[PDB]
């Protein structure tokens, strides 16, 4: 008979710690739908790869400048200056050619930068290069600034702005001294302030490195939050962690005597991803009847067995 | 046996009613993937403010021009007009200075306008601040237009296309006289044309106040739908709410005479979030049957008790 | 008695090969946190309608630069050049008037083109039009070319980067001769660079009518992945399907002897949006023990019911 008071006792302490206590098995589960809003802040400084000093301010390196929960922050670039469409040599990797018979008019099959011509051209006092139709000069992008031209951009900060609902439970919370405050994953864990060279610590990557030839860092907001108890404990947990280089071509478009130019940038940068997945839980009768019908349930097979197997 | 019998009744009317019938527990959810589409309609003109009319199109004052889930609506802005590259004094906020021994050169540690110099020059006839190398000549956002530039933003319309899915299911759904139709709560809550200035007032915000210095909306489309119901039935409702002020800052880059300059524009906009969440529940056997097999399980606890406890 | 023994069997059956082996009620379920890079690569060539050659760069045809889920690849445009504010006569869609008695001051009530004036003015040598305020000259977007400008968009390459994460269970997961590789349904479907003409084609659209005149293509990355199995099994399924045209104004504003003017584009592109839903198993204690518990209990509601029916 003792047997079958230990079975009764094994399944009340499944039941009660691991179903109900500890998995929270007597509550309902709910998603969140969030919204994010981001403000960088800072100045950088190119003094002297800019051909004497040249200022970014966040209209420049924040792309996109209306901002969005995935944004780039440009770290380094290359600039075209005034590229035109016109005739010109294409870069040796399009291929070097010695005399006009290797050049073959018409578009190429891979890596095509432009309408080739049956000319062949001076790419430099040594090189010569199939002559194409395109946006000249052509770029040069080999060689990559090192160190980074916006090297200053770990000193820029990071103002995160969320806020979440659990529409289920009609739940709304946001994650807002704290001006003049910035976070630190244990002194100061709670405030929306970050600052770029620590979240790329924290994401595990150096930031002269991921400068100079971009990554990606993604950012994650938990909110875990067991409405049984007050909403004021519904709090964010801020996740740090990447997710080769990140680089993005983009052209700025001028005029100039009736002229269309552009400067073509190749921005290196770290594009950061503002992931929010938040669980909230809150009591609900069903699944703790449901538990505990079962449970009655496991009682029997396990009796039964007992029984059986003893006679 | 009465007390034995009205157990077995409060039982059944729990099981059927609450688990069955209120809450729909025979059967299984599913979310949904969803795609939004946005197209913005209207003309504003500034007629004062702009030194002579100006007119705003689509392809200005929406951000991004391509459309998002979250766009943008310039309702004021701030322009600081030709910024280029050069020496200039600073605004007063940088710190007024009397002397070229306070200003120290190279760039500062808050709220830096760009590299300052041992130098000080004066602003305006009465203070004098430090020289710095930046954008020239300096912002000035102290004064933010009132009334609103584009106060007539709040009779643009918003027409919203959503395509959402269940794939679970494989169920698919879209949201679409109606070309000639505004969306009301009630007369008309089916009709995806919205004008920014009911959207507003329908998330319990001011559009005067909300458009002088901009603001968040955020729009949720519910889809929740009962497939056991014909798809016809599966209907989306618009959920209007308020997620300070939203700004951000721009600049349109132009050449002149073989420099480069800027437009510097302050947006104060309203920023649109389109969230979509829905839940979609089927029929499944396994629901139905865990919450009989668990209901006849609480019978028992509840006869065996009811007995134990007379006896 | 032979009943009863059927009765058990049914059961048994149901509960092992329905509940357990087939849809996997031992299991517990996680969604996925997913961030995904887009990567063009193509040159496109107007060589007729850009009056000479035109070249389009990846900086140019893709919405926006940065990349994003949500993207557009322009394959049609119509280009209204040096767009300046000024006055002039509107679209006869504006209205056409043959005296200025027609004119009615004041911006209009549908489909304003600008800020009308008592004026009439000749739009042709044959329609006249009320004057307006407004960028002049006034857009003529009736003609869409045909056959597209950008029909090259077809053989450009979207390499897709997916990271995923089920953060319930800890697990990251990552998309990826690939580089010369490109997706066939079957024959590479596991190769992460498309081919826009087949992405178009697998979702059932045909790319010279999308393209004369835009749509929405819409990818679907599916992680349905079981952890019990080792993680090398954890792949995803790349689906593919349409979410009337698809288009949008962008403006290039320049500055030429002091004054502003614009280039209006009117783009008719294929939007791309990449959905990632996923959904990640485990085997876990209490699912288990849920539907074995209510197996007894399904048991006792049908042995009892056979009796008594018998009796
Ligand atoms: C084991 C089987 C046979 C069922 C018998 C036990 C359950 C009825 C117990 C076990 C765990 C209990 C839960 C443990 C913790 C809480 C949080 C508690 O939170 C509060 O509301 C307290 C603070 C406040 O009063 O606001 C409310 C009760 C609840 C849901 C308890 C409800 C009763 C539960 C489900
Ligand atoms: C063990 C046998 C007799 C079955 C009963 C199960 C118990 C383990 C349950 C029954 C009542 C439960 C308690 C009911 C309410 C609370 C208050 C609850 O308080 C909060 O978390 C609220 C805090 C806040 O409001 O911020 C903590 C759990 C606790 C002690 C529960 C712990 C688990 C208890 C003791
Ligand atoms: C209470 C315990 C002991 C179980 C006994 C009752 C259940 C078997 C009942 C209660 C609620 C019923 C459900 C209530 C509503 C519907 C919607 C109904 O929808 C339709 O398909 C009707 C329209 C059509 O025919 O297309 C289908 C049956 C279903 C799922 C019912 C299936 C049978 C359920 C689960
Ligand atoms: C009460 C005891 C005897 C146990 C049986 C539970 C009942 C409460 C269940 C059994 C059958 C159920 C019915 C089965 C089917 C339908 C049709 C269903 O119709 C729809 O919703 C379909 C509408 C559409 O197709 O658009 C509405 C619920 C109803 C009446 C159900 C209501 C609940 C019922 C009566
Ligand atoms: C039918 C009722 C009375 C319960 C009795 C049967 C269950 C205990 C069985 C049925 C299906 C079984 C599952 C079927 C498949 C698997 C995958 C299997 O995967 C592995 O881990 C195998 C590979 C490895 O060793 O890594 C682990 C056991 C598990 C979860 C099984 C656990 C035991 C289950 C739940
Ligand atoms: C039928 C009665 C006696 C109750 C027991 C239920 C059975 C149907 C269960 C019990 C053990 C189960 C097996 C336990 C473990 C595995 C290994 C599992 O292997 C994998 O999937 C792992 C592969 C990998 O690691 O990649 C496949 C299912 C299988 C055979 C299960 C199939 C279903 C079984 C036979
Ligand atoms: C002319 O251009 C070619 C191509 O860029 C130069 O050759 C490159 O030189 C660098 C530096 O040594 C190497 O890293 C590259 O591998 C070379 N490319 C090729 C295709 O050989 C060349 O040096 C240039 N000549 C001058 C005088 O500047
Ligand atoms: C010169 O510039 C300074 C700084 O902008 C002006 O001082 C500001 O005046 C306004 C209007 O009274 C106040 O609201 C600000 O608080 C003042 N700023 C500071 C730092 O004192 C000053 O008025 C300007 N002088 C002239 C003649 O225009
Ligand atoms: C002057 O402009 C008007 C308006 O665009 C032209 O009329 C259009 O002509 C086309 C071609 O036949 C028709 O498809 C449109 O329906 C006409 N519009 C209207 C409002 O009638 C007219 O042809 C132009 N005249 C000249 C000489 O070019
Ligand atoms: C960031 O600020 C620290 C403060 O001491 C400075 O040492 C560092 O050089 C700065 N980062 C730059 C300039 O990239
Ligand atoms: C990695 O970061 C450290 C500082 O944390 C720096 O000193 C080091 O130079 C970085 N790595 C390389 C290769 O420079
Ligand atoms: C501007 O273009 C015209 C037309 O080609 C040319 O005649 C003129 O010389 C150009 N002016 C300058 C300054 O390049
Ligand atoms: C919107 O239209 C109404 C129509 O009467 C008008 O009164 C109102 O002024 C308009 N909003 C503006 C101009 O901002
Ligand atoms: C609030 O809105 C009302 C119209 O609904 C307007 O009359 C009022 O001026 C607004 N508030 C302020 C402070 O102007
Ligand atoms: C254009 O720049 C050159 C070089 O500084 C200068 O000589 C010339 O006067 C400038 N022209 C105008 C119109 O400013
Ligand atoms: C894409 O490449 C194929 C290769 O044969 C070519 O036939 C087709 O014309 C190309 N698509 C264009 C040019 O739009
Ligand atoms: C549809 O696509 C086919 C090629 O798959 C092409 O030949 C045909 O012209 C397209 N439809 C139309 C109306 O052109
Ligand atoms: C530039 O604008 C000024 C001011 O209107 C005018 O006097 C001058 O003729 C213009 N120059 C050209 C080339 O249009």
């Amino acid at each position: 008979g003792v047997i079958f008071r230990l079975i009764q006792l094994v399944v009340l302490v499944y039941v009660i710690g691991w179903v109900f206590l500890y998995e929270k098995g007597y509550q309902t589960s709910s998603g969140l739908i969030s919204s994010v809003s981001v403000k960088l802040k800072g100045l950088a400084v190119t003094q002297l790869p800019g051909l004497g000093p040249q200022v970014w301010d966040v209209a420049d390196y924040v792309f996109p400048a209306q901002g969005d929960n995935s944004f780039v922050v440009m770290t380094n670039f290359i600039v075209t200056p005034k590229q035109t469409q016109g005739y010109c040599a294409e870069h040796p990797e399009g291929g070097i050619c010695k005399e006009d018979s290797g050049c073959t008019p018409g578009k190429a099959k891979r890596k095509a930068q432009g309408i080739r011509t049956g000319k062949c051209v001076a790419f430099n006092d040594t090189v010569k290069t199939c002559e194409i139709f395109g946006w000249c000069p052509v770029e040069v992008d080999d060689d990559i600034p090192r160190p980074a031209l916006l090297r200053e951009a770990e000193n820029f900060t990071l103002f995160i702005k969320n806020s979440i609902s659990f529409p289920r439970f009609k739940v709304n919370r946001r994650n807002l001294h704290m001006k003049t405050c910035l976070f630190h994953k244990t002194l100061h864990p709670l405030c929306p302030v970050f600052q770029l060279g620590y979240v790329v610590q924290e994401s595990g990557q150096n930031f002269s490195t991921l400068a100079e030839k971009g990554g990606v860092v993604g950012i994650t907001i938990d909110w875990h939050c067991d409405l049984d108890w007050h909403v004021r404990h519904c709090r964010p947990i801020y996740e740090f962690h990447g997710l080769p280089g990140f680089n993005f071509r983009f052209a700025r478009h001028f005029v100039e005597n009736g002229t269309n130019y552009r400067h073509l940038f190749k921005v290196f940068g770290i594009r950061f991803d503002i992931l929010v997945d938040g669980k909230a839980g809150k009591f609900d009768i069903i699944p703790t009847m449901t538990t505990i019908g079962s449970g009655i349930g496991i009682f029997g097979v396990a009796t039964v067995l007992c029984d059986l197997l003893l006679l």
